[PDB]
């Protein structure tokens, strides 16, 4: 301190920081709106402060490629630290430098296309659970809270694809549904991040210290009972890198569970909102599914990859609602990328949400228009502008699994039901002014049987 002269010095523009707070008062309308304003106010690069922490936004595709791919192992390797984490320091999304590179290696083969084709029959069976829990609400002409029913399915696939456990968590108190339920503080970190090590010597975990105590033992119950799913594929790996330890493995289990719980369910809710508020896209998708799977035939790994309009709908939804909002890398050395000095310790940020809604790359960016991703037009889309799964060595490892999971859900559900707005549906949907990509009011819709 005071780091607050850095961008003034480097000749990089940006909003003037308040003492201690930096620019965080500007987060009151949410990360997203702040980024969009800076992008129009300042242009291709700018700089702000989360407390004393300098953040350099970049929006040049080449420069973004340099950061995320070209200079990844050398400079922009780790994400911005947050804490206290405790033993979750060993989770892949959290770990750093060579220990991350190791965890990335030991867990990469789990996420292969071939391993994912063997999860399809299991992910298929809960697609049926999802339809019956839907019909019980459709036959009773009462509006439906999509996050609950998508959450219950997304919860079902996680427990199954990651440990073998098999519940219809919507309807009992099966010993597993509840510890995963615990699925203001985090803003006080930003002004006082010098207090993270304080909390790390106090063993306060941002992960409720009890959930983790439940699964550290629950895994070693499963580990010593067996002795097709993620835990097996990880136990099988630990049989050039030091093999995955037992606590290390639990920490990955925790990452996968959250990674694909609120994500899968949130995205599915954004897609169903768009398909209800655009009934022709919905009909057109329903037709393509009936063309590929006539007589409500069950989707397989290969018929899913055949559905091009389904892919367009998923991609365009993620353009509008990229649930990460930003990508970030901590610059670990004095570097120069594409003619611009970047001093060590700066956090480099890619404003994905702003870049997805930039009129300078998107005609009518607020409109939901799947055709942007027609095989005709899909080629003009800059892949360092549309980045819903990141890019380079540290992108979303669960990308293909998440696309596959969501699409199986949609096919099964669109085969059987159409989706209409209720009077209680929020149109236009508004994003949580807070810190997550979720709707302000939950998405509720009328569900009717075909
Ligand atoms: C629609 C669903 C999802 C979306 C849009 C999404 C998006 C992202 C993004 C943007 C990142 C940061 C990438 C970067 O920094 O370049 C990321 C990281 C990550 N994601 Fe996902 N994600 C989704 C679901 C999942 C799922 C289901 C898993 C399940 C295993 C998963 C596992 C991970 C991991 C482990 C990382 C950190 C990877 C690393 O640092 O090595 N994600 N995701
Ligand atoms: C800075 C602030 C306090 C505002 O929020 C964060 O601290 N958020 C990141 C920090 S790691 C996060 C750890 C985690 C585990 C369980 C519950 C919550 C969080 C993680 O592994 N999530 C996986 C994931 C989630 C979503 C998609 N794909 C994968 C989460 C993250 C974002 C983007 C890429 C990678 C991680």
């Amino acid at each position: 301190t005071h780091s607050h002269g850095l961008f003034k010095k480097l000749g990089i523009p940006g909003p003037t920081p308040l003492p201690f707070l930096g620019n965080i008062l500007s987060y009151h309308k949410g990360f997203c709106m702040f980024d969009m304003e800076c992008h129009k106010k300042y242009g291709k690069v700018w700089g702000f402060y989360d407390g004393q922490q300098p953040v350099l936004a970049i929006t040049d595709p080449d420069m973004i490629k340099t950061v995320l791919v070209k200079e990844c192992y050398s400079v922009f390797t780790n994400r911005r630290p947050f804490g206290p984490v405790g033993f979750m320091k060993s989770a892949i999304s959290i770990a750093e430098d060579e220990e991350w590179k190791r965890l990335r290696s030991l867990l990469s083969p789990t996420f292969t296309s071939g391993k994912l084709k063997e999860m399809v029959p299991i992910i298929a069976q809960y697609g049926d659970v999802l339809v019956r829990n839907l019909r019980r609400e459709a036959e009773t002409g009462k509006p439906v809270t999509l996050k609950d029913v998508f959450g219950a399915y997304s919860m079902d696939v996680i427990t199954s694809t990651s440990f073998g456990v098999n519940i219809d968590s919507l309807n009992p108190q099966d010993p597993f549904v509840e510890n995963t339920k615990k699925l203001p503080f985090f803003l006080s970190i930003t002004v006082f991040p010098f207090l993270i090590p304080i909390l790390e010597v106090l063993n306060i975990c941002v992960f409720p210290r009890e959930v983790t105590n439940f699964l550290r033992k629950s895994v070693k119950r499963m580990k010593e009972s067996r002795l097709v799913d993620f835990l097996q594929l990880m136990i099988d790996s630990q049989n050039s890198h030091k093999a995955l330890s037992d606590l290390e493995l639990v920490a990955q289990s925790i990452i996968f569970i959250f990674a694909g719980y609120e994500t899968t369910s949130s995205v599915l809710s954004f897609i169903m909102y768009e398909l209800a508020t655009h009934p022709d896209v919905q009909q057109k998708l329903q037709e393509e599914i009936d063309a590929v799977l006539p007589n409500k035939a069950p989707p397989t790994y290969d018929t899913v990859l055949q559905m091009e309009y389904l892919d367009m709908v998923v991609n365009e939804t993620l353009r509008l609602f990229p649930i990460a909002m930003r990508l970030e890398r901590v610059c670990k050395k004095d570097v120069e990328i594409n003619g611009m000095f970047i001093p060590k310790g700066v956090v480099v940020m890619i404003p994905s949400y702003a870049l997805h809604r930039d009129p300078k790359y998107w005609t009518e960016p607020e409109k939901f228009l799947p055709e942007r991703f027609s095989k005709k037009n899909k080629d003009n889309i800059d892949p360092y502008i549309y980045t819903p799964f990141g890019s380079g060595p540290r992108n979303c490892i669960g990308m293909r699994f998440a696309l596959m999971n969501m699409k199986l859900a949609l096919i099964r559900v669109l085969q059987n039901f159409s989706f209409k707005p209720c009077k209680e549906t929020q149109i236009p949907l508004k994003l949580s002014l807070g810190g997550l990509l979720q709707p302000e009011k939950p998405v509720v819709l009328k569900v009717e049987s075909r």
